[PDB]
């Protein structure tokens, strides 16, 4: 459809007249941060930013592409180098370390140089790097981790572990010889190397020793506690502090986040990671927008400021089962919480950074029409006669031929939720893709967010702004 | 491969300490642009700059993604927003009256406003809009159009023509009730819009009548002239100016360049577009580069400056074919002339602005080790037990079944430059993509490009910056 407005030339000399007096208004900051925030998108490439744009625009009712996300209001825009060292298309862990740590990392690992191995735990001691989150509390800021995998997930675990192996969620995952030697579970890792204020997403599971029923489903013995050391780390960490709450369900989280006398929160709301937004059972689980809110309340009591992580884990996931819908809707719940932590915090005091650690090999193609679903086929058919999708993958499980031929698809079909985008060549997972990704910035310092940087620069330009890390001698003026 | 060098911290902390100065020391322009460059990287998305850096940098003799294009210098980046006014994957010519016109057109349509339709001569009149080009040449700039491409192509064609129909390059394109209406096919309208000082690039044949011989091809028939008028357009140039010369070949071209008393220059050098680099006769044709030095050789001269278009326009045919090679060859020389570019002009009165007018549904996959061939095999192979490729497709005509089934792959195979890379849909061409562009920035205003822009910012920033289009009453002081 073509929008009449947009057939007269003043439409979009209007629109670009004001985009230039927005443009000569801006003006950077002589003043610190008090507060930083870092909104990761998981696998959030450019091709989901703009996926994701134009069906939450149609969600509204508008054409889609037109329509802002709350992330593309952000002044500061910069490309990001994701390499890690030892390997182009990097993973979770590795980037971690880059962006929150601001040292380049080697593929599967945690928060260490690439001094470090993978799945070497002989080659951790001495190779261990402090995250900007780590040196916020040393400062005495709040500080807190928020998202919607697992808290013992590759990303978060890159703002507090130090680990050769991002598969170690639990003690009965870690090797027997690397036990012995001393390498730390994530789980025991997320209690005992530093003091988080706010702790919420999912893992439930790696806390508690083998036997233990989950609290929400205790009728499915899968989703018991996993620990082979007879601990109980939620009870560990509870016993260290005044005033500290375990939370595993919604509303218990809201009611402890308009509580004085909290103070200290662990939520942990699924077994493994959290629902997708489509199947999140509301009156169980909070939103991604939820935790985030919750998070800020508690964090905001600290005159000294805070520190929090807050990421959209399965955008990610969504990409691997190459399920598109998946991935675009948790991509729009994380905009959302974005948008909601901008209305709980000022620009004046707050430097806040949207990014991603890597993208996907996912498309958008076709030649579809202004205002079509983005879930739609594109117009006329291919080369085999059949019909095709606007959305696809290089790779991954979407992959099919049915007799020897590539199956032909319907729009019913390609709308659904559990819809496989077709792929070029067969993965039981989508992979990710070594693309340069977007990095969003707004508040004090954020101008220093630009151009082409390496993926370090996210970490870096943060302790600078808040005046850590290896910059104490900022020559910033008080927030 | 694991370079020493990165396996220390301080390695990354003394680089991000380096961008951090850097970054404090810009500041922004107080005065006006005396010159304005558009690079244009036909089909150059995030994916394809990514691929093209680590091809670049492993020419060199490193590893790859570490090493800086020269477009990864410029000190500005925005995200630029593609849709067309009618569909949300783009074509060039409308993408070109948004860059260059500061106004979203109809898909297929160049030059002109969305009140227009595609192939519909009688919705022209009325309807047209000014490129930044012409009202540079209002303000007595001198004005040059460079590109691999016809000059007449979609993008060139954006500076100068105002058509329903982009492909109506020569009258015998044009249906016979279309001429009769005065719809001027378009190698006439690039002699008779406006006067431009440096026209370079493809497109010899469009020029002359039915039965002319190339004077390059003269044993090919079909590479002779095209009209149906049996006008001579290159000698209807030539005649209404003084000091005009007409080249069809490098030594010629070079010559002419630098020979004052020249002051106006026609240089087709292929009947249609011009050889992919790597196919390129050394002796008879002009790399982009040479081109680009070229121009600026005549267009410097003028003291009221000059507005130059530089096209990498095969980065996009690459892609087309599923030929990364040589999409990825041509954004190589695309970022070579924008290097050379940037030796021949400075950066205190000259706002260069480096773009791509859309994407491509091109990703860069699987999990390849540092230093690895961009044109290599992922690690590991597929569900089908067959290998597959870090670079894939969407859609394009790399798909293909050998017996009912995905075909193996060789590193021979994958490396050569007529390799197609797999695709999950057979198109006799690939697709173009919707997803954001970059937008790099250097000069005068440069800092005005910024955040997450539509398309038509880059034409008006331009205008604004020399104080022409809509813009005098600029505030800006003198260059
Ligand atoms: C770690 O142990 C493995 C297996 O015994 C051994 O090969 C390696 O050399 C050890 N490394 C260090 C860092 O001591
Ligand atoms: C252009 O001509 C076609 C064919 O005769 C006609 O249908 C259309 O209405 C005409 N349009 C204008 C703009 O007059
Ligand atoms: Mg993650
Ligand atoms: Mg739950
Ligand atoms: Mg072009
Ligand atoms: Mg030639
Ligand atoms: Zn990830
Ligand atoms: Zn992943
Ligand atoms: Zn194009
Ligand atoms: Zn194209």
């Amino acid at each position: 459809i073509i929008p009449v407005e947009e057939e007269n030339p003043d439409f979009w000399n209007r629109e670009a007249a004001e985009a230039l007096g927005a443009a000569k208004k801006l003006q950077p900051a002589q003043t610190a941060a008090k507060n930083l925030i870092i909104f990761l998108g998981d696998g959030m490439g450019v091709s989901t930013v703009t996926a994701a744009r134009i069906l939450k625009g149609q969600k509204k009712d508008k054409l889609g592409p037109e329509i802002p996300l709350a992330m593309d209001r952000f002044p500061y825009v910069a490309l990001s180098k994701t390499y890690n060292v030892d390997k182009h298309v990097p993973d979770s862990g590795a980037t971690a370390t880059a962006y929150l740590c601001g040292v380049k990392g080697n593929f599967q690992t945690i928060g260490l140089s690439a001094a470090a191995r993978f799945n070497q735990c002989n080659t951790t001691r001495g190779n261990e790097v402090i995250s900007v989150m780590n040196r916020a509390k040393k400062a005495g800021k709040s500080v807190g981790v928020v998202t919607t995998t697992r808290v013992q997930h590759a990303s978060p675990a890159g703002t507090y572990a130090h680990t050769v192996n991002r598969n170690w969620y639990s003690d009965a995952d870690v090797p027997a010889s690397a036990r012995q030697e001393g390498c730390q579970d994530i789980a025991t890792q997320l209690i005992s190397n530093m003091d988080i204020d706010v702790i919420l997403g999912g893992g439930r599971k790696y806390m508690f020793r083998m036997g233990t029923p989950d609290p929400e489903y205790p009728d499915d013995y899968s989703q018991g506690g996993t620990r082979l050391d007879g601990k109980n780390l939620v009870q560990e960490w509870l016993a260290k502090r005044q005033g500290a709450r375990y939370v595993w369900n919604r509303t218990e989280l809201m009611q402890a986040s308009l509580d004085p006398s909290v103070t200290h929160l662990m939520g942990l709301f699924e077994p493994g990671d959290m629902k997708y937004e489509i199947h999140r059972d509301s009156t169980l689980d909070p939103s991604l927008m939820e935790m985030t809110e919750a998070a800020l309340r508690l964090l905001s009591r600290n005159p000294r400021g805070f520190f929090l992580f807050v990421e959209g884990g399965r955008i990610d996931h969504g990409h691997h089962e190459s399920r598109a819908y998946r991935a675009l809707t948790e991509t729009i719940m994380f905009d959302d919480a974005i948008e909601r932590a901008g209305q709980l915090t000022s620009e004046e005091d707050t430097l806040s950074l949207v990014t991603a650690d890597h993208s996907h090999v996912f498309s958008f193609g076709g030649y579809p029409l202004r205002g079509s679903s983005i879930f739609g086929l594109a117009p006329g058919k291919a080369r085999d006669r059949k019909a095709y999708t606007v959305l696809l993958y290089g790779n991954g499980p979407g992959y099919v031929l049915k007799d020897g031929a590539r199956p032909d698809v319907t729009e019913s079909e390609s709308g659904s939720p559990e819809y496989r985008q077709q792929s070029a060549v067969p993965l039981d997972e989508e992979t990710h893709a070594g693309e340069d990704v977007a990095v969003f910035a707004r508040g004090p310092q954020a101008h220093l967010v630009h151009g082409v940087q390496e993926q370090t620069f996210i970490a870096h330009v943060m302790a600078f702004a808040a005046c850590l890390e290896p910059y104490t001698a900022c020559d910033l003026a008080p927030p």
